[PDB]
C-alpha cells in the first residue's frame, strides 16, 4: 500500500540546531530552499557559516567530555535512543517522505517505500551495534596485562549530499552515535529540510544536548569550516570526487583529522552471452535510471557481449521509453526532475558531447516541460571508451551501452577508470561469476542484480570512489579510535 | 649473551632494488651515507628520484595484477615467505645489528638484543596472519547471498624513518605483504643501508619480483613522488607531524590514496603520590632517554604529585648522571650520538630555550666530544606548560619534570596538546589506573611501566600523533580493501 | 519508583503451547501450581509428558524446514520480532512481576526492578545480534572459493529452572531465536505460569507457528523426553549439577544432541587485608543472600584474611540480622520463602550439619512462620573445608565465613572444588586483582563487587558448574552450527 | 618428485611418553603392532591402561599449574615451539611417511605427498594462531570494567583414529597446544608408532615436560580411562559414531568434561544433469575410494539425475577397474589393504548384503591376494535407500550409485540419515549451487569438487557425525574456556 499525507505539508523547522535548541545564524542571514519540480521557493533557512560551525563544535566537544551524560551512559542506552529515534521517524514517515519528495525532487513512492524504510531499518541496525562494540585482551610478550578500548573518536563533522538526504543523514549519524561520538552535521544546501525535522525528533527522543548539532548552509562556507576545523576529530563526506579531494587536502592542512569519503563513480556492468537477458536488461536499466540517475552507483557503462548486444540495446530502449515525467508527488509519475540548475546544465552538456563525439542516440537527448529541471531519459549505444559520456560521471538519466567480444579486454576496460564504487556481473556461469567479481576493482560487485544495498553490508569505493566503508560490521571501525592499555604485572598466565 | 661480528663490516648493497635486481639511479647520481658517531662517510648509495619511483611503481603494479604469482599463491605461502625472511634476518643478525648501529648511531647492545629481536618477532607474527585474513558472509535483507572479500589494497608506498630503520621497515612490509600487497619502500636518507641488505634477503627467500621494491633517496624528491603518485593506492609514513601533514595533503591533491601516519608526540606521564617511586623513576627515565631520546613515544612531560616531586627529581637526576657517551659499537657505552646536524641543532636550540624561559637545569645542557652529534643527557625541573620544552617534540636526551597538586587539572594538562601518541600512569590505585587511562587522549597508555611495545598490540596516535594503527589484529585492517559481493538467489535460508 | 498492579492477578494461561495454539495434555492430566509463601494452590496447569513433547518437536521441526517463514525471513525481521516481544513484556511488566513474585516466592521489588528489567534488556540485546551473525570467507590452499555459513542448529530443547523463571526463559529463547532456531521450552514444574504468559505474547508479536513451543510438566517425564529425543538437535539446561549429568548422559545415549549446561556452584570470595571492608561485607552479603540464597552464583564460601576476619564476621552478622520475612508481595518485606518442601528440607538438613560438624552459629539456624517455606537468614563462622556447608551447594540463606593467612593456600582452597561458576576478589592491589582473578578456576570473577550480571557478558561455569557460555558475543556461538562451503574455481586471487 | 628412504626403517620408539621420558607400562605388558599388508608383526609397544593414563594426567595437570613454564611463557613462544615441531617433522618426512605407510597400510605416495604435507601445514597454521587468541573488552551496563580471558581449558584427553594417524594427531595437538592446553594422547591400538616418533620430536623441540603425554594401548581400557577420568577437563575423539556415544555418556557420568567428536558419515553427492560429467565422475570416485575408502567423509551415496545416470555409472565403473593392489610401499601400486580383520570382515559382510538385497554389482565384490586385508574395489548401481549399503558406513572401497528424477526428493533423501559429515553438489547452475548447499544438512559441502580439506577451514559434522569443529578460526574456540572479569569502578566512559 502507498498511503499519503492527508493535509498539506507545513514547514516548521528552519533554524540551526545546537545543544537541542533552535538558533538564528550569527550573521542573521538566511538562504532560499527550492522545489526542483516547480523552481518555486518553499521557504528560507538560517545560513550557517564558520561562526555557527564554531558554536556547534564547542557544543559537540562539551557533550564529548569525560564524565558527560553521553560518555557515561550505558552503551545499551545509546542503542535505546537510536531505536527510539527510528520509532519517531516511523511515526512521521508520511510527513518525512512528503518533505523529502518536495524538497529533493524525489518520487514520493520511492521516498515513502524505499528511502524512509531504509532510514528506519539502518537506524535499527545501528542501534543493535551500540553495546556490541568491543576491544580485545591480547597475549603480549612479557609480564603484562594488555587490553584495548575501542573508544569513540570524538567530534565528527558530517557533510550530507542532496541525492538521498534522509538515508545519508542516517548512514552518517547512526554509526557515529552508536559508537559514542558527537556530531556536527551539514546537510546539503539544496535539501536541509528533512534533516532539521529529524533534529526535532532527536530532541524528542531524549539525546543529551550537543550530541547532534545540525548547521544548514553552503559547501564553500560551512563545509570548508568543518573540513579545516582544528577541534573536529573526523570528517565524513559523500559527494563529488572533486570536493572529496578538497576535503582530504583541508584535513591534512589543518589538524590531520580522520577522513572517510564516499564519492562518485563510473560503475560498469559486464553482461555475458549466457546471461538471463531480460533480468540483465531490467537491473541494468534500474541501475542507471534510479532517482533520475542521481546515484553514485549509477550503472553508467554497460558492456554487452557482441552476440546479444543488439537485442540488449533494443530491450533497453523500449524500457527507457516507458516513463511519465512530472511532479514527484503526483501518483503514476515515474520520473522526477534533476536537483538544480548546476546539475541540469552539466547533464545536458554531457548529452551534447555524446552527440558530437559520435555516439548513437537511441531515445531522449533533450530537456522536458515548461518548469522544473527535467531531462528526457536518454540512451546511447555504440559508446566508446574515450567519449566524455564513458569517462565522466553524468549524474543524470543517461544510459551508455557498449559492445565487447573479449572477456580479458572488457575487464581491463571496466577497471580502466580512476573510479571504483561498484559493478555488475550478469552470467549463469559459476566460475565466471566468482572470477570476474574478484578481478573487478570495485567496492560492491552485484551478480545477476544491481543496486542492492542493505544495512548489514559494508559499502564504499575502491580508488577515487572513496576512502573507508560505511555500515556493516566493518563500517563501525571508522567511528572508533583504538587505545591500547598495557599494565605491568608480576606474573602472567595464559 | 652479547655476541659480536668477528670480521669488520663490508658494505655490499648500495643500489636501487626493483623486480629483485639492482639498479643504478636513472640520473646516475649517488648520495653519501654517514656514521653519526664519527661524522665520516661510510659509502655512497644510488639516489632515487621521481623517475626511479616510477620504475618501482610499474614493477609493483605488475606484481599485483590478477593472475600474477603473488596474487594467485596460497595465503599460507605468503606466510611461509615471511617466516623464511625472518629466518634469514636471524641468520644475518650480527651483520644487521652492526650495520644498524654503525649507520644509525644506535647502541649495539640495543640494536642486537632489542631491534633485531623485535624485527624477527614482528615478521613471525605477521607471517602467522597471512592465511587468517578473512571476510564475512552476511545475512542481508532480501533473497541474496552476500559475502565480503578482504583484498589487498594494491601498491603501497612506505616511507621509513631513520630512528628505527629495521624495526620500522618490518612494521611496514610485514603486514602489507601478509595481506598480499606489493610495496615501494623509501628508507630514510640517513639510514638506507640495512633496508638494502634486507632486500637481498627478500630475493634469497624467493619473493616474486616486484613484490618488494626499495628506492633509497631524499624526502622532498622520492618521498614527494610516492605521496603524489597516481598509481600508488596507499601511503604509510612514520616521521614528524610536519611532514605527515604534507603527505596527507599530497594524497588528497593527487589520487585520494589511502593514508596512514605514525607521527611525533609529546607524551605525558602522571605519577601519583601512591606510586611505586623507584619503578616510576626508572620507567620514566628510560621512557624519555631511550635511543638518545629519538623515539616518537618519548616520555617528554613527567607530571609528579607535589609531595613526592622533590624526591622524584632527585632520583631522576642521579639516574641521568650515570651514562657513558661514545661510539655505539664499543661495549660499556650507554649513550650514542644523535642522527645528524639538523636534529642536533634542533635539540640544542630547544635546550637553550629551556634555560632562557626559566626552567631549572639539573644536569647536562650542552654538547659533548670532539666528533659525532653528541648531546649531554639533560634534565629540567620546574617546567611549566607554555615553555617550548613542554610543547615541542625535542627528539633528544632532554627530560622535563613538572609538579601537580590536582588530578583533574593534570589530566587536562596532559591532554592539552595536539599530540596523543602515548602516555604513562603510575599508581597503586585500581580505580585511578582504569579511570585515568580511560581519560587520557593517547593511543597507548602504559600503567606502572613505559615503552612496552609488542607485535600483538595495535600501536598509533590519537589527534596529530597519527591516523590508523600498526600491528595487532586491528593494524591488519589498514592493509586490506573490503569488497562486498551480492548475488541474486531464488530463495535464501538462514 | 515501585508501581503495583491495581487489580488482583487473574491466571489465564494454563495450557500447552504448540503451533501458537493452546493444547490440553494428551493424557488430559493436570498438575497443581502453588504459592511458596502460603503453601496454597494457585491453579492447575496441563501436564505435558513424552507424547506432548513429541507434538512440540514435530511443530518445531516443521517451522525449521528449508523454505519455511522462519528460515526464509530476513535476519533483521527475526530481530524485529524479538524487540516487539520485549515491548510487550514491558507493557505487561506489572502483571508479569506480580505473577513471578506470587508463583516463585520472589520479592516483588526485585521481580519488578531487577528480573523484569533484565528480561526486557536481555531480549533487546539479543534482538540486536540477529542480523549480525556472520560466517567467513577463507583463503584456503588451492584454487577454491571457501565460505562458511553460521546456520541455526535447528530444534533446541530448553529446560528452565524455578529460581529465575522469566530471566532464564529469555536467556534461553533470546539467543536461540536471534540465531534462527526453533525451541521446545520446558519451564520448571514449580513455576510454569510466567512462561505461559510470555507464550501468549509470542503469538501477539507475530512469531510464526512452531517457532516457540512451551510444554509445562515435570523433570523425570517431560525433561527426560527432551534430553533423550531423537529429533531434538540441542538441549540447554540450567539447574543442579546432578541433573546436568543425567542430561549429558541421555544426549550421548540417544542422538548425540549438542548440550549446554549452567549448573550449581560453591563460589568463593577472597577478601584481602587491604580491601575496602564495608564494600566487601555488603557485596559478599548480597552475594550469598540474594533471592533467599537461590542463585547458582551464591557466594557460599567467604575467605577473609586473619587480621580483618573478626571485624568482617561482626559486620556481616549485623547486616544479616536486618531482614523482614513474609509474603514477597507486601512492601517493606526483604526476605521471601524458599521455593518448595524438597529445597526447604535440604537447607535445614545442611544447617543441622553445620551445627553438628562444629561451625559457629552466629545467627538464624532454624525455620520461620506458621506457613510458607521460610528459613531464618543464617551465618556460620569458623567454617572448615571438609564441612558439608563448605562442600555442598545449600541454595538457601546460609552464609559461610572462613579465615586464611596465606594467599597461595586460599587460592588452592578456593579452587579445591568440582564447581567453578564464579568468584569474588576484594583488594586495593592492582597486581593482586589481576593475578588472583587469572588463577581462580571460575567463569566469572568479580573484583570489588559481586553478582554483577549483564547481557553483554558471557556467563557460565568452569568444571562441573557447566559446559558452554550464555549471552555476550561468545554465547551466540552455541546457537549456531557452522557449515563450510568449498567451491572449485579455475583460478583464485587474493 | 617422490623421494624414498635410503635404508630400511628401524623402529625405535615403543614406550609410553610421560614428562618427556620413556616409561614401561605399570603392568609391564606389551601388545603387538602389525603391518596390514603382510599380516606380520612389526614390533611390540608398551600397553598403557588406567594406571598409565593416571600417571599421564598427573603430569599434564602439573604442567598446567599456574606459574608453570607452559602457563607463563609468551603465547608467541608456544607458537615458536609448534613451528619448530613442524620443521622437525619436515626433517623426518621420509622416515615418518614410510612408518605411516608400513603401519597404517597407507599408499606411500599419499603418505609422503598428502599426509605429511598436511601434517606440516596444519602445525604451521596452528602455530600462527598462538598469540592471536584474544578475549574482549565489553561495554557492560553500570559502572564496571569488564574484560574476558580466553584461557586454555586445561588437560585434554585426545583419542586418535587409525585411518590418518599423523594428520589426526596434529589436528588434535596443534590447536590444543596453540591455545595453551596440556594433552594426554591415546593413539589407535593399530597405529601407535608414528605418534611415538612425534613424541621424540616434541622432546627435541623443547616443549616443557608434561605438556604432551602419549599413552598407547586399547580403546576399552585406555580410551575408557580417559573418557571417565575425573581430572581430565576435555575429551576429543575421532572415530565411529558408536564409540562417540559411549565417550559422551562417560563424560556426563564422570566429571562433565567437555566433549568434541568427529564421527562417521554416509555422505551424499548430488549430480545434476547440467554438471561437468567427467569432473563429477572423477571427484565422486576419489571421494569414495580414497585410502581404501577409510575416510569419514567417504562419498558413499552418489545420486545422479536420470538422464546422465547410465553414463555416470559406465564412466565410474571404468575408473574403478584401473587399480593395482599390493604392498603400499611398492611404487605404481594404487590401492593398499584395509587396516585389520574387524574392518575387513565388516566390509565383506556389507558387500554381501548389497548382493543379497538386490543391488547391481558392476565390478569387484570379493577379497584379493594370499595375505593382507585386501578388498577388491567395488561398485554397486541401482542402490535404493533402505539397503544396508545405503544406510551403514562401510569404511571400505565400496561405491553406491543411485538415480533421482526430482531435486526436492533427492535433497530429502540426502538429508534422510542420522549422519551429516559432508556432501557434494555438482552443477553449472549458480542458483542451484547456493540453494542446494544451503539445504544440505552437512558440515562441509563441496561444490564441483570433493574431499578438499585445508587447515584454514573449520571441519566437523552435523547431527550424529559430530559435535564441534576442528581447525579454522572457529575450531580454536573449543580449546579455550572463557572467563569474564568484571571490576567495580567509580565512573566508566565509552
Ligand atoms: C534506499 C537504499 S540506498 C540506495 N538504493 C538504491 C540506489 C540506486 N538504486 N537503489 C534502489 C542507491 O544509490 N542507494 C544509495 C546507495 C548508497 C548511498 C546512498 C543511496 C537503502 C537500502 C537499505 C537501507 C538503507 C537505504
Ligand atoms: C624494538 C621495539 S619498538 C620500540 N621500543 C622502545 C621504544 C622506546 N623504548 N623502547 C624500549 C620505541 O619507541 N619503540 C618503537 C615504537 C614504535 C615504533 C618504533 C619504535 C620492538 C618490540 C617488539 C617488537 C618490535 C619492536
Ligand atoms: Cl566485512
Ligand atoms: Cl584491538
Ligand atoms: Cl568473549
Ligand atoms: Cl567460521
Ligand atoms: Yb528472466
Ligand atoms: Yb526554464
Ligand atoms: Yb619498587
Ligand atoms: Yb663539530
Ligand atoms: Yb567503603
Ligand atoms: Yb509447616
Ligand atoms: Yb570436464
Ligand atoms: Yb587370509
Amino acid at each position: 500500500d502507498l498511503p499519503v499525507l492527508l493535509t498539506d505539508l507545513k514547514i516548521q523547522y528552519t533554524k540551526i540546531f545546537i545543544n537541542n535548541e533552535w538558533h538564528d545564524s550569527v550573521s542573521g542571514k538566511k538562504f532560499p530552499v527550492f522545489n526542483p519540480a516547480t523552481e518555486e521557493e518553499l521557504c528560507q533557512v538560517e545560513e550557517g557559516d564558520k561562526e555557527d560551525v564554531d558554536k556547534a563544535v564547542k557544543a559537540a566537544r562539551q557533550a564529548f567530555q569525560i564524565g558527560s551524560p553521553w560518555r557515561t551512559m550505558d552503551a545499551s542506552e545509546r542503542g535505546r535512543l537510536l531505536y527510539k529515534l527510528a520509532d519517531l521517524i516511523e511515526r512521521d514517515r508520511l510527513l518525512l517522505a512528503t518533505m523529502e519528495s518536495m524538497n529533493g525532487g524525489k518520487l514520493y513512492s520511492n521516498a515513502y517505500l524505499s528511502d524512509l524504510a531504509g532510514c528506519i531499518k539502518t537506524l535499527r541496525y545501528c542501534a543493535g551495534w551500540a553495546d556490541k562494540i568491543q576491544g580485545r585482551t591480547i597475549p603480549i610478550d612479557g609480564n603484562f596485562f594488555t587490553y584495548t578500548r575501542h573508544e569513540p573518536i570524538g567530534v565528527c563533522g558530517q557533510i550530507i549530499p542532496w541525492n538521498f538526504p534522509l538515508v545519508m543523514l542516517i548512514w552518517k549519524i547512526g554509526p557515529a552515535l552508536s559508537c559514542g561520538n558527537t556530531v556536527v552535521v551539514k546537510p546539503a544546501e539544496q535539501t536541509p529540510l528533512t534533516a532539521l525535522h529529524v533534529a526535532s525528533l532527536i530532541k524528542e527522543a531524549g539525546f543529551p544536548p550537543g550530541v547532534v548539532n545540525i548547521v544548514p548552509g553552503y559547501g564553500p562556507t560551512a563545509g570548508a569550516a568543518i573540513s579545516s576545523h582544528m577541534d573536529i576529530d573526523k570528517v565524513a563526506f559523500t559527494g563529488s570526487t572533486e570536493v572529496g579531494k578538497l576535503i582530504k587536502e583541508a584535513a591534512g592542512k589543518s589538524n590531520l583529522k580522520r577522513v572517510t569519503l564516499e564519492l562518485g563513480g563510473k560503475s560498469p556492468c559486464i553482461v555475458l552471452a549466457d546471461a538471463d537477458l531480460d533480468n540483465a536488461v531490467e537491473f541494468a536499466h534500474h541501475g542507471v535510471f534510479y532517482h533520475q540517475g542521481q546515484c553514485c552507483i549509477a550503472a553508467s557503462r554497460i558492456f554487452v557481449e557482441e552476440s546479444i548486444y543488439d537485442e540488449f540495446v533494443r530491450r533497453s530502449v523500449e524500457r527507457a521509453k516507458k516513463y511519465i515525467l512530472g511532479n514527484p508527488l503526483t501518483p503514476g509519475v515515474t520520473q522526477g526532475p534533476q536537483i538544480d540548475k548546476e546539475q541540469y546544465d552539466k547533464i545536458l552538456d554531457l548529452i551534447e558531447s555524446g552527440k558530437k563525439e559520435g555516439a548513437k542516440l537511441e531515445c531522449g537527448g533533450g530537456p522536458w516541460g515548461n518548469k522544473g529541471y527535467f531531462v528526457q531519459p536518454t540512451v546511447f549505444s555504440n559508446v566508446t571508451d574515450e567519449m566524455r559520456i564513458a569517462k565522466e560521471e553524468i549524474f543524470g538519466p543517461v544510459q551508455q551501452i557498449m559492445k565487447f567480444k573479449s572477456l580479458d579486454d572488457v575487464i581491463k576496460r571496466a577497471n580502466n577508470t580512476f573510479y571504483g564504487l561498484s559493478a555488475g556481473v550478469f552470467t549463469k556461469d559459476i566460475d565466471k561469476a566468482i572470477t570476474i567479481s574478484s578481478a573487478l576493482q570495485a567496492g560492491t560487485v552485484w551478480v545477476n542484480c544491481y543496486g542492492v544495498v542493505s544495512a548489514q553490508c559494508p559499502f564504499g569505493g575502491f580508488k577515487m570512489s572513496g576512502n573507508g566503508r560505511e555500515l556493516g560490521e566493518y563500517g563501525f571501525h571508522e567511528y572508533t579510535e583504538v587505545k591500547t592499555v598495557t599494565v605491568k604485572i608480576s606474573q602472567k598466565n595464559s
